[PDB]
């Protein structure tokens, strides 16, 4: 054996550790003693048994042994690094070839004048150094909760710097006693010095595995790439698909140019015959008994008026309106609320210094004297302060105030060192535990982590609620904050849960809605004037009281069945009926009016029966089409959409009944007591010669609208939902601006044994032997791609760490018994529950049987003050147990800011995706907002089926009545053009797709068929007098049933809507005006210009 060093030669400094004694290479080391060999192998390993002629003695191994142990806690987390760390120094002093890779440089004289090496040069393989640095790269310290490389390598970033800290001459701070040159440049041809090269280990090594938290290699690297979208190029994939179709499709058509079956099976034929006879009897009975039918209608609007007012009439809460109770997300919310309690009521308050940082001597002193008012002496009318309602982690501990005031224990820190004191707490919240023993992250409290330069702070107050007493407290808080007089240069934007249920029901848009409908009545009376010029006000006024009587009858009839009328019903239902119910007034009146001429059945009562007989079949067929469209939506899942599907289907059926029996009686009565003597629709419509041009223009419009379809965005911005100029406008605009923390995410695990070792390894995140794709590792690796980018609050890891023997303060039991040893008995009789040699980082002595609970109860009740690892404060309400098994548990994770509607839907997908990413765990992710955004997942395919199925109904409900497949297909061809055209202006007009929009898009089909169905039927059931040809019939219908549309639904809904543009609410202006102003212009264009041109070319 050859050694360049051996033995010990005094010390280089008084009152200091001794220094090795350099020796030349000529000498040979003596045989090691028995004691030295046993100690050397124990500290280093079993591989040293073969070698028994090392270059170290008893005095050297003991010194080396002591120095290795002191560094053991730092690197004990990752055994791979620990082995490498000890291997380097073990071969430094005991390698038989010590001088081969260690070259002495200078020698000095010690206190005894012996030989002591001042410095030496050590050479090693570059790859070996990289592996060593890689092994200890990401080791995480326990107490510091941060990278352990800082303490061992001084924050080194490369192996060259890290190794230098090891070899640097630092006699102070327990460092090395001499300088060591870890050079990386040597040649093997010297024949005297060879770079050190021995076994090395890495994190990925199967033998010396390391926890994923301690090394990236161990973490699950599979992580299959997430992809659930179809986009190609700068446009959506469907847009490219449609555009590509036009190019290729046009090629086939261009080359070609350059180069009713219903007679059979007359069962349907007889339908058009008996139906007219049936309505003739209804018309006959409604004209011969006008009083018997009018009294009942007046009686019905009295009995139903009784019900809608007194017997029962109720609205619904925001949760009921939006989310269906059967949705899987809501079923999960009930489980979370039932077990882990409802989520806290959050009352955010923002203090903003627009042009600088809020933190100052004036504001810090001022806010402390206003945050001590809200949380101390703000008794509401019921005389309940915040303390009564505030949320306490446990009864002993005070409640939580997520504000920077909680730093300094809520007391003034004096105007001498506030800047310095606040900075320290933010960096390490553990050492500044608030009065509730819960760490406060700086991201939540402050907008900017700089703290001193932060431009605002968050004063979120969390209430556990006390059964409607909390609801009353926010009233005082809401009033109090508004009345606050903040100093110059500051502003307050706040929020309170009462705001959503209070601010929402505060709009005064009824003024504009009432006026708009008032104008509709005024025009309707003047639009019923006779051909000569007489004005039938009594008929129009009475006719408008029948359409408004159907709403009351339906709105009161359903309240008899327990249905609740949503606030949406107050707008959509009146609009639909005033359109369906106004067309029938003009069609029946004009048909009678045209029956005044031609003197068919001169008798006044006969002129009406003929009028009903001619026009009722189209009215009934349109009614079935509109009933079928809404009835389909009744199969939807959302309750607000489902609610409308039931109201409209009834508000329209009742309208049909009152527009064929009650109104006919009014018409019969009015005309009889009036006895009026019989004294551009053709000039312009003669332009029908431009048939091909109209089809081309309207066909190009449809095709161009088909490529903008996939550009529609989902979601409903809440900022517009509430009335404008509110106190929320400066909050919602500020929650997306100065808030850097997203909603909490609760990874609820259910029915997992969590006692047998096998199950514990699926949640471990800090131990080695646990499964690679555990709950923590998977969620740790998903912090970089998913929207869930905040550390997991793993209680299982904390519980096991609490048992660590090194944490003597945390766990302590009385000797000879399992009784706990609280701080009230500081006598040193108590010892740690787990022995030093039992607990290991590789889950060796961890509880497996009933002992898991024997220590979980001790942990969960730990004070948490003596040491940061405790259970009472952080994880007392996180897990549900019954002394035998953990029924369920929760791992709070939290989202990222989520400051847009697209992000909100994106966040929900991550919860559903991650929830399903674990097939071995009965797990689900709960966040407060998940229930609201459940619909948007299937809102894409859903609206295809609801609208796609409605079109088929139009083609099938109107096929029997028309008995002409060609005319029925065209009717369904123009009804689909309207929605597709309206479906592309939604993207262009900035109207999103949601429940509020989905219902509106359904009544576009219900109202789109209203315009076109009448014209198509008159084109197919023309009287024998007119010629039987495409052009003549089309011209006849527009003269006959075209004026009833231009002066009826078209203008009636266009005169009132135009004035409706002056609505103040942003939600009403977006989803209810920009969509009912587009279906009255798109449908009017498509029914009065496209349809006459299309039918002529049927
Ligand atoms: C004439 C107009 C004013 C009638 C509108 C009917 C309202 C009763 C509906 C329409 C859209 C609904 C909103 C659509 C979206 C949401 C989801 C959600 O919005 C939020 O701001 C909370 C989001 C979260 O919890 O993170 C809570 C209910 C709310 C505001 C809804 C409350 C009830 C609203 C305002
Ligand atoms: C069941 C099938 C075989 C019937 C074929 C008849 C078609 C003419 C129907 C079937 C589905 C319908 C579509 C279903 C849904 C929509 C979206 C909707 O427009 C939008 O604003 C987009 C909404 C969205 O889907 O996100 C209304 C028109 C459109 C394209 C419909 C147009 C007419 C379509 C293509
Ligand atoms: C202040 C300490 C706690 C910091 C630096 C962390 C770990 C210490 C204990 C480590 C870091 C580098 C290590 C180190 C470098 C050099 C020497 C000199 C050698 O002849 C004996 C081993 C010894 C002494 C070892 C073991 C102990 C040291 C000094
Ligand atoms: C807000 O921060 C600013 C620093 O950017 C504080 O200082 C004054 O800010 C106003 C603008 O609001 C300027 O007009 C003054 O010139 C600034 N003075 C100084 C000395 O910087 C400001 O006081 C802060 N607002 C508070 C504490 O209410
Ligand atoms: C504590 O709760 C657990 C979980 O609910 C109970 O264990 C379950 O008991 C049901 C029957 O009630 C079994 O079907 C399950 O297989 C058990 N295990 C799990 C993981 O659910 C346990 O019985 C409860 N302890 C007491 C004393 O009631
Ligand atoms: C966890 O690490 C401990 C500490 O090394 C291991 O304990 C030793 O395991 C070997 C396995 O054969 C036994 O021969 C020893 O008697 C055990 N004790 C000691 C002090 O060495 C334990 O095996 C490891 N377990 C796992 C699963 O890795």
């Amino acid at each position: 054996a050859t050694c360049a060093m051996y033995g010990n030669c005094g010390k280089k400094s008084v009152f200091g550790n001794e220094l090795p004694c350099p020796v030349p290479r000529s000498f040979e080391p003596p045989v090691l003693s028995d004691e030295t060999s046993k100690l050397l192998v124990e500290v280093c390993g079993e591989e040293w048994k073969e070698v028994r002629y090392a270059c170290c003695t008893k005095d050297q191994v003991v010194a080396l042994r002591d120095n290795l142990q002191k560094a053991q806690p730092l690197i004990s987390s990752c055994p791979a690094c620990l082995k490498n760390f000890n291997n380097l120094f073990c071969h430094f002093t005991c390698a038989a070839d010590q001088g081969r890779f260690v070259n002495i440089t200078k020698v000095e004289k010690s206190k005894e004048d012996k030989d002591i090496v001042a410095e030496l040069d050590v050479f090693m393989n570059s790859s070996w150094a990289s592996e060593f640095y890689d092994s200890c790269k990401n080791i995480k310290f326990s107490a510091t909760n941060g990278y352990a490389m800082d303490l061992i390598g001084g924050g080194a970033k490369n192996y060259s710097q890290f190794l230098k800290f090891l070899g640097d001459a630092k006699p102070m701070l327990g460092g090395s006693p001499f300088q060591i040159n870890y050079k990386y440049d040597l040649a093997n041809e010297e024949k005297e010095w060879q770079e050190f090269n021995d076994e090395v280990y890495a994190c990925d090594d199967a033998q010396y595995k390391c926890a994923c938290s301690d090394c990236q290699e161990s973490c699950p690297h599979l992580k299959p790439l997430k992809d659930g979208v179809c986009k190609v190029g700068p446009l959506p994939c469907f847009s490219l698909s449609v555009l590509i179709f036009y190019t290729i499709c046009a090629l086939f058509a261009f080359m070609w140019y350059y180069l009713v079956f219903e007679s059979f099976n007359n069962e349907t034929n007889f339908f058009n015959g008996k139906l007219a006879n049936l309505f003739t009897k209804v018309g006959q009975f409604s004209v011969e008994n006008p009083y018997k039918i009018l009294i009942t209608t007046v009686f019905s609007i009295f009995v139903f008026s009784f019900i809608i007012f007194q017997y029962a009439t109720l609205e619904t809460d925001p949760i009921n309106l939006w989310v269906s109770k059967n949705s899987e997300k809501f079923k999960e919310k009930e489980y979370f609320d039932d077990n882990f309690g409802p989520f806290y009521r959050t009352e955010q308050i923002f203090v903003v210094n627009e042009t600088g940082p809020v933190l100052s001597y004036e504001t810090l002193h001022w806010w402390f004297d206003v945050e001590n008012f809200i949380t101390e002496e703000l008794q509401s009318s019921e005389n309940i302060g915040y303390q009564d309602l505030c949320f306490r982690p446990t009864e002993d501990s005070t409640c939580v105030i997520e504000s920077f005031t909680q730093y300094f224990q809520g007391a003034l820190p004096n105007k001498d060192s506030w800047k310095r004191e606040l900075q320290e707490c933010g960096k390490f919240p553990v050492n500044c535990l608030p009065t509730f023993q819960q760490p406060l992250k700086t991201n939540l409290l402050f907008s900017d982590d700089d703290i001193l330069n932060a431009h605002a702070f968050v004063v979120t107050l969390l209430l556990t609620n006390h059964t409607q007493s909390a609801n009353r407290w926010e009233e005082r808080l809401e009033e109090y904050l508004l009345d606050l007089k903040v100093p110059e240069g500051l502003r307050i934007s706040f929020n309170t849960e009462i705001s959503l249920e209070k601010e929402l029901n505060n709009n005064n848009d009824i003024s504009t809605v009432a006026i708009s409908y008032l104008m509709m009545f005024l025009y309707a009376t003047w639009a019923l004037r006779r051909k000569d010029g007489k004005t039938r006000l009594l008929l129009g006024i009475s006719g408008l009281l029948i359409v408004l009587a159907s709403i009351v009858c339906a709105a009161g009839f359903l309240t008899l069945f327990g249905l609740k009328s949503t606030l949406i019903i107050a707008e959509v239902i009146p609009f639909l009926i005033l359109a369906i119910g106004i067309d029938n007034i003009f069609l029946i009146t004009h048909e009678y009016d045209r029956n005044c001429e031609q003197k068919p059945e001169y008798s006044i009562d006969q002129k009406i029966i003929s009028a009903i007989g001619r026009m009722s079949p189209s009215i009934l067929m349109s009614l079935l089409c509109q009933t079928g469209c809404f009835l389909i939506a009744a199969f939807v899942t959302m309750p607000a959409v489902h609610n409308f599907a039931i109201y409209s289907t009834v508000s329209v059926i009742f309208n049909g009944v009152l527009q064929l029996t009650a109104y006919v009686s009014i018409l019969s009565l009015y005309e009889k007591r009036s006895n009026y003597k019989q004294i551009l629709k053709t000039f312009y419509f003669k332009m029908l010669t431009q048939k091909r041009l109209i089809i081309i223009i309207f066909s190009a419009w449809f095709f161009t609208s088909l490529v903008f379809l996939p550009e529609i965005q989902f979601g409903l911005d809440q900022t517009l939902a509430v009335p404008q100029d509110s106190y929320l406008v400066d909050y919602f605009k500020d929650v997306y601006s100065f808030l850097n923390v997203g909603p909490p995410v609760y990874m609820v695990v259910k029915n997992l044994d969590l006692t047998k070792r096998q199950n514990q390894q699926k949640i471990c995140g800090k131990f080695t032997t646990c499964e690679r794709d555990s709950l923590a590792n998977v969620l740790e690796q998903e912090r970089h791609r998913s929207t869930i980018t905040e550390p997991l609050a793993n209680w299982l890891d904390d519980y096991f760490m609490f048992l660590n023997p090194q944490n003597d303060q945390c766990c302590r039991l009385k000797k000879g018994t399992d009784e706990v040893c609280p701080p009230s008995f500081p006598s040193r009789r108590c010892e740690t529950c787990f022995q030093q040699g039992s607990w290991n980082y590789n889950m060796s002595g961890f509880p497996e049987g009933k002992d898991f609970m024997e220590y979980l109860s001790i942990w969960i009740n730990a004070p948490s003050d003596p040491c940061p690892l405790g259970g009472r404060a952080p994880y007392s309400t996180a897990l549900v147990y019954n002394e035998t098994s953990v029924s369920a548990s929760v791992f709070r994770t939290a989202h990222h800011p989520l400051r847009s509607q697209k992000d909100f839907i994106q966040a929900y997908s991550d919860g559903v995706r991650i929830s399903s990413s674990f097939p071995e765990l009965d797990m689900f992710a709960y966040s407060p907002f998940y229930i609201f955004f459940v619909q948007y997942q299937t809102l894409g395919p859903l609206t295809l089926k609801l609208i796609g199925s409605a079109i088929i109904l139009i083609f099938f409900i109107s096929s029997v009545f028309l008995q002409n497949i060609r005319s029925s297909f065209l009717l369904a061809l123009v009804v689909t053009m309207i929605i597709v055209d309206i479906g592309a202006l939604m993207a262009l007009l900035g109207i999103s797709l949601n429940a509020v929009s989905l219902v509106n898009l359904i009544i576009c089909v219900g109202l789109g068929v209203e315009f076109c169905v009448h014209i198509v039927r008159s084109f197919t059931v023309v009287p024998s007098e007119t010629k039987k040809d495409a052009n003549s019939r089309v011209l006849y219908s527009l003269n006959t049933i075209g004026e009833s549309v231009i002066k009826g639904i078209t203008l009636t809904k266009f005169i009132g809507v135009c004035v409706l543009a002056f609505a103040q609410s942003k939600i009403f202006d977006v989803f209810y005006f920009r969509m009912w102003f587009t279906l009255i212009i798109v449908a009017a264009l498509h029914a009065l210009l496209f349809l006459p041109a299309l039918l002529s070319l049927f």
